């Protein structure tokens, strides 16, 4: 897995971009901004793409908490395939870019500033990540 | 060319992904972010790599004079070979980024809200242009 300290947070305008290839016996990998590496902690970003179960879920997360789940339209992701993925970090909230296309605007639950820590992982081989 | 207007104007994280490739006998290309009316070559964003002198210029124009032209460290192009460009519209300026890495920040001169084209011409053949 990925996993980079923001120790001066993400400010208006961040982009993370994700590129990799999804094993072709993969179930689930994952996207996660989070306050800080004690484990369960707060997540201002969860995004979760389910090859198993046919869906991607956005989510966050306070105080052991999950919120309401948002779920993207399809699944831009298939087993055996290479992606690219954009997260942008705008003052509205995070906007997922897959391919060629935007794919799901999240808008903020939590505050930006609470933002630590970037985490890739689950079933996914890696070829970048990269914070602008 | 590309030439793709922005009829809100460029918004804050405002991501502009240029694919292309930059063609054995290129001299120069641009990628221009200018204002709106036919009249006008007022450039918030002039983005221009020079294979023929090696070096890419950012510059800003107004009212028909380049302001102080800033100079990236060194040219990651190749007559012959297919590039990616990200322009990061942020709260600071524009973050031009060329393959891997963040290339220059150009801060801002210009206001955003007066950006609404997006022009890609010069000696270059583009794959796709997005506007995220
Ligand atoms: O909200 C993200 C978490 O989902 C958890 O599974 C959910 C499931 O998606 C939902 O339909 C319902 O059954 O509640 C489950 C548990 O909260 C995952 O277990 C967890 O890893 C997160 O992805
Ligand atoms: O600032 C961008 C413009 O550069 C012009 O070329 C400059 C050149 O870079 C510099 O050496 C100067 O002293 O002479 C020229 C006049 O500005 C280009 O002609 C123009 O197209 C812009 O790219």
């Amino acid at each position: 897995p990925h996993k980079s300290s923001l120790p001066e947070g993400i400010r208006p305008c961040t982009v993370l971009r994700i590129r990799g290839l999804v094993p072709p016996n993969a179930s689930r990998f994952h996207v996660n901004l989070l306050c800080g590496e004690e484990q369960g902690s707060d997540a201002a970003l969860h995004f979760n793409p389910r090859l198993d179960t046919s869906e991607v879920v956005f989510n966050s997360k306070e105080q052991g908490s999950w919120g309401r789940e948002e779920r993207g339209p399809g699944v831009p992701f298939q087993r055996g395939q290479p992606f690219e993925v954009l997260i942008i970090a705008s003052d509205d909230g995070f906007k997922a870019v897959v391919g060629d296309a935007q794919y799901h605007h999240f808008r903020h639950r939590l505050p930006l500033a609470r933002v630590r820590l970037v985490e890739v992982g689950g079933d996914v081989q890696l070829d970048s990540v990269r914070i602008f």
